[PDB]
Order: C-alpha cells, then sequence, then structure tokens
C-alpha cells in the first residue's frame, strides 16, 4: 500500500533531473550567443548532475524498495564509486564559480587577463581529476574497508550493500569534499557583499533626489539546507556507533541528492537563457 505509490516520487525525480540538465546542456550547445567562458562552468556542473540522475539514482531507488541487490559486489562499488565521484565534482564546481564571480567583480581591469579561455579547460580538467582521485583510487583497491563482525559479513555476502566505512577515510573525504569548499564560498561572497553595499551607497550618495540579499540568500540557502545535514552524521556516526541509525542516514543523504535539480533553477535564469529555452520549444 506503500511501495505501488512510493516509486512515483523517485520516478518524478528521475524525470525533472534528467530533463533539466539535458535542456541545459542542449541550450548552451546548440546556440552559438550563449558560448562564455563563465558557461563553461555550468557545463561541467550540468553533465555531473546529468550522470549522478541517469546513474545513482535508479539504482538506490532499486535497492531501498526491492530490500535485496541483486547484482554483484563489483557492480556495487562501481556504484559507490561513481556516487562519491559526482558528488564531490558537483560541490567542488560550486566553489570554481564562486571564486570566479569573486574575480569578476572584485578586480574589474584585470578579469580578461587572468582567465581567459585555455585556463578554463586546465582547471576543470583539475577540478575532474581531483575529484577522482578521491573515489576510485581509495575504493577499487579496498582502502575504506571496514573490520568489525558486522561490515565483514555484509562484505562476504553478495546480495547485501551497506556502507561501511573507516573513521579516517570518512573525515578525510568529508573535510576534502565539503567543508573547505563550505569555507572558501563564504568568504568569497562575503566579500562580494561588502562591495554590493559600498556600491549602492556611493550611488544614493551622488544621486540626492536590499536587493542583493535575496540573491546571496538562495545560493547560500540552497546548498547548505542541502548538504550540511548530511555531513554533519557522516562525521558523527564513526565516533559513536550507537547514536545515529541506519535510516536517518539514508533520508538525509537521499535528501541531499535533489539539490542537483534545483541548480538550473539557480544558476541558469538569465534571460538570454530565457530566450534560448522559448526558442527550443
Ligand atoms: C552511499 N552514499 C555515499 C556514502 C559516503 C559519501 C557520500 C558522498 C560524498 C562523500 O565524500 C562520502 O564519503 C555518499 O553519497
Amino acid at each position: 500500500v506503500w511501495v505501488v505509490g512510493m516509486g512515483i516520487v523517485m520516478s518524478l525525480i528521475v524525470l525533472a533531473i534528467v530533463f533539466g540538465n539535458v535542456l541545459v546542456i542542449t541550450a548552451i550547445a546548440k546556440f552559438e550567443r550563449l558560448q562564455t567562458v563563465t558557461n563553461y562552468f555550468i557545463t561541467s556542473l550540468a553533465c555531473a548532475d546529468l550522470v549522478m540522475g541517469l546513474a545513482v539514482v535508479p539504482f538506490g531507488a532499486a535497492h531501498i524498495l526491492t530490500k535485496t541487490w541483486t547484482f554483484g559486489n563489483f557492480w556495487c562499488e562501481f556504484w559507490t564509486s561513481i556516487d562519491v565521484l559526482c558528488v564531490t565534482a558537483s560541490i567542488e564546481t560550486l566553489c570554481v564559480i564562486a571564486v570566479d564571480r569573486y574575480f569578476a567583480i572584485t578586480s574589474p581591469f584585470k578579469y580578461q587577463s587572468l582567465l581567459t579561455k585555455n585556463k578554463a579547460r586546465v582547471i576543470i580538467l583539475m577540478v575532474w581529476i581531483v575529484s577522482g582521485l578521491t573515489s576510485f583510487l581509495p575504493i577499487q583497491m579496498h582502502w575504506y574497508r571496514a573490520t568489525h563482525q558486522e561490515a565483514i559479513n555484509c562484505y562476504a555476502e553478495e546480495t547485501c550493500c551497506d556502507f561501511f566505512t573507516n573513521q579516517a577515510y570518512a573525515i578525510a573525504s568529508s573535510i576534502v569534499s565539503f567543508y573547505v569548499p563550505l569555507v572558501i564560498m563564504v568568504f568569497v561572497y562575503s566579500r562580494v557583499f561588502q562591495e554590493a553595499k559600498r556600491q549602492l551607497q556611493k550611488i544614493d550618495k551622488s544621486e540626492g533626489r536590499h536587493k542583493a540579499l535575496k540573491t546571496l540568500g538562495i545560493i547560500m540557502g540552497t546548498f547548505t539546507l542541502c548538504w550540511l545535514p548530511f555531513f554533519i552524521v557522516n562525521i558523527v556516526h564513526v565516533i559513536q556507533d550507537n547514536l545515529i541509525r541506519k535510516e536517518v542516514y539514508i533520508l538525509l543523504n537521499w535528501i541531499g541528492y535533489v539539490n542537483s535539480g534545483f541548480n538550473p533553477l539557480i544558476y541558469c535564469r538569465s534571460p538570454d537563457f530565457r530566450i534560448a529555452f522559448q526558442e527550443l520549444l
């Protein structure tokens, strides 16, 4: 009375993610007026979200609904690697976009000199490579493997897939993937807000006879509310093994997945994108 209908939500999420990401990619690729150095970061972010929505989500949905993993252990390890890869790549691309905006507003004359067409490709490749070294290299060689008896029983059996991780791997991965980008983005947006307030005050002083707050609020709040509650419990549940159950962890992780769907509605609402979308349909 629950399974026969609760798959509708997963189907809707999959459809929304795939449609939004493919529409953004098609709009950027097809029309030449959208070709910009800043738009390449959005292209990489959309590609990461598309891969996530095409691979990670359906298999997880099958895992919860069926409650068994029909496929082998090799596919389980591959799925975990893809999950970690996509998550960290997306979160790092967000910080890259924020730093680009910081450089755009803070230093207006030499914005062009710092970043060109060729440098963006190198930045994106380095971001994806650092993302890859976090997931595939440790998982495939079995560095994260736990040691307690329940983990051994889960790992030996070929029909169960429960994520058991070492303390050191969890801490290092969380620090590399979330907290450093969080700090960088906070500092960047604080400086940007200060500059905007100064300019607004200058204009009001010039023309003798509030708006950036909402713009910063959407971007900060969406990311923080979507990805902060997951990493708190991720860090906590390794130090103490009795506080956090195995269902709240899954619920928070799936809450974090939805953040891929909201990215096109935040970073791709410019008017030129509106003309591009209107022309397509
Ligand atoms: C199966 N879910 C995984 C488990 C742990 C983990 C995730 C995402 C980013 C990380 O850095 C992680 O360590 C989650 O998506």
